[PDB]
């Protein structure tokens, strides 16, 4: 058994796209429509499907917000440079929550920012 | 870079971690506590965090519910046999929502449940 995907329902597929792969370095990896329902969904990941858990898009025509809640929390990700990635989200359509920087009570540098929908991100700057 | 986690908050740690072990079949990765924000975790997942993509479990001291809302979908696991797992998950503190089946117009086979906390759980199997 295996975690396979988390799935966001986005106001916008494609600026949720441009924001997953432009900005934070994932790729797409399918795309599917759903006429009799009405909706659209991407996969978004790191890696093949087949190999980790990846993020899984859903658009439903016509519809751009949904209601946050309090109970879904975030989404973390692993970042290469978590000052750059920031800077990048910045400039890039998303907003920067907590900046860069040495989480407390460690040495790990962390962020928290939102994606264009407004879902949390956590940023974690990292046998073999 | 790689997807780390998804975090959710919980009602009942335990209740949660319970579910996610005894149910799931996940394992307990690690625990904290957190005293000046007043919350622990739990990590569960199929593998360590050093080589997947775990659960991020969430209890605020003295916080036993959320509102849902509906922007967050579902996370989705891998299964031997969506049935048997419906059937444990449905009597052990879970909800089954759509019954094990294949998806229209497919083969695959896919459930839909609930856990303790009411979060939607996507169930995808992997001549009788
Ligand atoms: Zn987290
Ligand atoms: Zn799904």
């Amino acid at each position: 058994m295996r975690l396979l995907h988390t799935m966001l329902r986005v106001g916008d597929l494609q600026r949720s796209i441009d924001f997953y792969t432009k900005v934070l370095g994932m790729k797409l990896l399918r795309t599917s429509e759903n006429p009799e329902y009405k909706y659209s969904l991407a996969f978004v990941g790191y890696g093949p499907e087949t190999e980790e858990a990846v993020i899984e898009l859903t658009y439903n025509w016509g519809v751009d917000k949904y209601e946050l809640g309090t109970a879904y929390g975030h989404i973390a990700l692993s970042v290469d440079n978590a000052a750059e990635a920031c800077e990048k989200i910045r400039q890039n359509g998303g907003n920067v929550t907590r900046e860069a920087g040495p989480v407390k009570g460690g040495t790990t540098v962390i962020a928290f920012v939102e994606d264009p929908d407004g879902y949390k991100i956590e940023l974690i700057e990292e046998g073999n």
